[PDB]
């Protein structure tokens, strides 16, 4: 049984927030869940999502300051997801890689009575993201644009970026922030080959960054080399790690909505950080480790597709009762075989690629 949410936002304040789609500014509203009543302020977020009838919202609790631990979640429609689980689906597979991921939930939503429909509810990575884990205190910034490339290089200027902490939301951060994300940055460019395998792991936690990118190859993430994600500077062990974001164009399909046909991801991914670690001899056995870890373990039909399923099973009955999804069930139960056979044929493509790693 999906958590059902009831939404109040004042007439006055709903003018408001459809005046202008595009911005970021808030409006009071309620939410109402069992028999508790939350103050909160409600903003639609993204960029393309905002152009649906069903939009996608941010949620910041106002009073009581916190839901289930969290002072703010985001509720994504993954309208441009004819399964509604892809984000989902990537961001546990994460998880059960061993990387720091969001959590996420659907949910049933219902705005002034009107029913809006089956909602991904998805945790904030934010204080209350590393408190909930009991990861020590540290900064966390998003990537944001072009910049947040792990290169010295600036694309646009063609040209060494004026800053290296360049292309990030500082989300949670201290005085030492900048420098933090500098250093790591101008580190991970400059050292040398020869004081890469001793070096880079003052900076970077290497595994975890190697099971982020494994993630990636896995779900074929094709923007999430340089975008995508958020890094968490760990002030108790001085290093830095990467935590996905926004994995629907996933298991399958593409940005647009569109199957692949042929596109695929080399196994080495992209971005500067990572072609400096996979010329390590040490770094590239263990990162094809992984890949054969994971070949082993989650990346198998047996063990996602259960998954797959539970959460098609879930949600069904609500996309009937959805009003902007109730029309495509037939298309959205379609989508596990499609899961299913991107499984087959991307563990076929890795396990033939993991000699180029050798
Ligand atoms: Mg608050
Ligand atoms: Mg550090
Ligand atoms: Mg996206
Ligand atoms: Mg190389």
């Amino acid at each position: 049984m999906l958590p059902s949410y009831d939404f109040f936002i004042h007439p006055m304040n709903l003018v408001e927030l459809k005046k202008d789609i595009w911005s970021d500014s808030p409006v009071p509203a309620k939410l109402t869940y069992g028999k508790k009543k939350y103050d909160i302020d409600i903003v639609y977020r993204g960029a393309h999502i905002r152009e649906f009838e069903k939009k996608s919202y941010h949620v910041m609790f106002y009073k009581p300051k916190k839901f289930q631990g969290a002072k703010e979640f985001h509720l994504n429609s993954e309208f441009m997801d004819p399964s509604l689980i892809r984000n989902k689906l990537s961001l546990d597979f994460f998880h059960d890689i061993g990387v720091l991921s969001p959590k996420s939930q659907h949910v049933f939503i219902k705005i002034n009575g009107q029913i809006q429909g089956v909602y991904l509810q998805l945790e904030s990575v934010d204080e209350n993201f590393l408190k909930n884990r009991g990861l020590p205190s540290g900064s966390i910034y998003y990537a944001i644009d072009d910049d947040a490339n792990f290169s010295l290089m600036s694309e646009r200027d063609k040209d060494v970026k004026t800053e290296l902490f360049a292309g990030y939301e500082f989300k949670y951060s201290n005085e030492n922030s900048e420098e933090q994300l500098s250093e790591f940055v101008f580190q991970a460019n400059a050292l040398s080959r020869e004081a890469y395998e001793k070096e880079i792991g003052k900076f970077l936690h290497v595994d975890k960054y190697l099971r982020w990118l494994a993630g990636v190859i896995f779900t074929q993430n094709f923007d999430g080399f340089v975008h995508n994600y958020a890094l968490y500077h760990n002030d108790e062990t001085n290093l830095f790690e990467v935590i996905p974001w926004d994995y629907d164009a996933t298991w399958g399909r593409d940005v647009q909505g569109r199957p692949l046909n042929h596109e695929y991801i080399r196994i080495q991914g992209y971005n500067t950080l990572s072609a400096r670690l996979l010329d390590i001899p040490i770094f590239r056995k263990q990162y094809r480790s992984i890949l054969e870890e994971i070949l082993a373990e989650q990346f198998t039909v047996s063990f996602m597709m259960p998954k797959v399923e539970s959460l098609c099973e879930s949600i069904r009955p609500y996309l009937l009762q959805d009003p902007y999804m109730k029309e495509k069930l037939e298309t959205f139960d379609q989508e596990a075989d499609m899961i299913e056979e991107y499984i087959n044929k991307r563990r076929k493509y890795i396990q033939d690629h993991l000699h180029e790693l050798d």
